[PDB]
C-alpha cells in the first residue's frame, strides 16, 4: 500500500522523461519500446534514491507524503551510496538518462544506434561531473559502476513490481 499505487503514475513520468532525450525520438520505435519495458525498473531505482534521505532517514514517495523487503533494504543501500555523491539535480538527471540508454540490450534491433545515443550522454555526464566536482573525478566512475549493480536487481526484483505495481 501507500507505494504499491505510487510507481504506476511513475511509469508515465519515465515515458515522457524518455521522450526528453534528445535523440531518443530518432531510436527504432522498437528500440524505443524495448529499452523503456528494460530500463524502466533501473530509472525507477534512480528515482527513488533521489527521494531518500539517509542524513534524516526520511523516505519520500513520488506520490508526496514522507515517511522514515528485502529488495527495499537493497533500495536503501543503493540509495545511501548514491545519495553519498551529492550530485545536483541536473547530474542526477543525465544519470537517469544514461542509465535509461543502458538498458538490456536483448530486445534492440539497432544496436549501434542505441550506443552512440549513450556515448553522447556519457560524455555529457562526465564533462557535467568534472565541471562540478573538479575534484572529485572519481564520482564518475562510481556511476558507471552502478549500472551493472542495476541490472543485478533488475534481473532479481523486476518481476515483484512490473507486475500490478
Amino acid at each position: 500500500e501507500e507505494f504499491s499505487m505510487s510507481f504506476t503514475p511513475a511509469v508515465k513520468e519515465v515515458v515522457e522523461f524518455a521522450k526528453r532525450i534528445p535523440g531518443f525520438r530518432d531510436l527504432s520505435q522498437h528500440d524505443q519500446v524495448n529499452l523503456l519495458k528494460a530500463g524502466t525498473f533501473e530509472v525507477l531505482m534512480v528515482r527513488f534514491a533521489s527521494l531518500f534521505d539517509a542524513k534524516e532517514r526520511t523516505v519520500t514517495f513520488l506520490s508526496g507524503k514522507k515517511y522514515s523487503g528485502d529488495l527495499l533494504n537493497s533500495m536503501f543501500e543503493f540509495s545511501e551510496k548514491l545519495n553519498a555523491l551529492q550530485l545536483s539535480d541536473e547530474e542526477m538527471s543525465l544519470f537517469t538518462a544514461v542509465v535509461l540508454v543502458s538498458a538490456d540490450r536483448s530486445g534492440i534491433e539497432n544496436v549501434n544506434s542505441v550506443e552512440a545515443l549513450q556515448e553522447t550522454l556519457i560524455r555529457a555526464l562526465r564533462t557535467l561531473i568534472m565541471k562540478n566536482h573538479p575534484n572529485e573525478a572519481s564520482i564518475f566512475t562510481k556511476l558507471l559502476l552502478k549500472l551493472p549493480d542495476l541490472r543485478s536487481l533488475n534481473n532479481m526484483h523486476s518481476e515483484e513490481l512490473l507486475a500490478f505495481k
